[PDB]
């Protein structure tokens, strides 16, 4: 099973200067638990933001960089090799592997950032109308997570005659 996660504000902007825009542990708490005992799929400048790999998880990173190895990841070339991973892998980011990947994944585990950040880089564009709001709900808030935001799981909706 191949999935997106993903946080996105009221825009689709996703990144800032290699950072996420917003501040919201929250979320951050909901990545922790829909992705570990799993797998984590992400472009090379999405791995230097975070810096090291995420615990308790596989971290599989994509680069052209023949020479990258780090401590506690594995390393893959191409998109055709995240097919040959075993088990519920989450594509974690960036725009690029997000663009690469959005008509590839089953489903989608989106957190909508329910405000405008300026973003230098962005989700690419879907409808509603081509994914099922399996689930929707609302994030809690409080004095550390005061920006509203929606937790999403959407599914591909199958193509029928009608
Ligand atoms: N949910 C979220 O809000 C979220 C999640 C993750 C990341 N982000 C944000 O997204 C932004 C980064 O996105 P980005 O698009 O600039 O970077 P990215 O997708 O993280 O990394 C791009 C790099 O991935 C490697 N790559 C991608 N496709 C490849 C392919 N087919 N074959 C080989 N290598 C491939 C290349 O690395 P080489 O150049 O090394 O070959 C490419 O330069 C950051 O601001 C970060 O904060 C946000
Ligand atoms: C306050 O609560 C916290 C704070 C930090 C964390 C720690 C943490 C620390 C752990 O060890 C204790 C641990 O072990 C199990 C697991 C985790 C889990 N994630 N963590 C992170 O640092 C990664 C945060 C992060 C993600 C993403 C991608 C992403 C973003 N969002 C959405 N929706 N989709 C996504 N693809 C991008 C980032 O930058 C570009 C980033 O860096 C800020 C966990 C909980």
């Amino acid at each position: 099973t191949l999935s997106i996660l993903v946080a996105h504000d009221l825009q689709r902007v996703i990144g800032f200067e290699n950072q996420l825009p917003w501040h919201l542990p929250n979320d951050l708490k909901h990545v922790k638990k829909l992705s570990t005992g799993h797998t984590l799929v992400m472009g090379r400048k999405t791995f230097e933001s975070i810096g090291k790999p995420l615990p308790n998880r596989r971290n599989v990173v994509l680069t052209s960089d023949t020479s990258f190895n780090v401590e506690g990841v594995d390393v893959i070339h191409s998109i055709e090799d995240i097919y040959q991973l075993p088990g519920h892998v989450f594509i974690f980011g960036g725009q690029t592997l997000f663009e690469e990947m959005i008509d590839k994944v089953d489903d989608m585990y989106i957190t909508v950032i329910e405000g405008k950040f300026r973003g230098d880089t962005f989700f690419p564009p879907y409808t509603f109308e081509d994914w099922e709001v399996a689930s929707s709900v609302e994030g809690k808030l409080d004095e550390k997570n005061t920006i509203p935001h929606t937790f999403l799981h959407l599914i591909r909706k199958k193509l029928v005659p009608r």
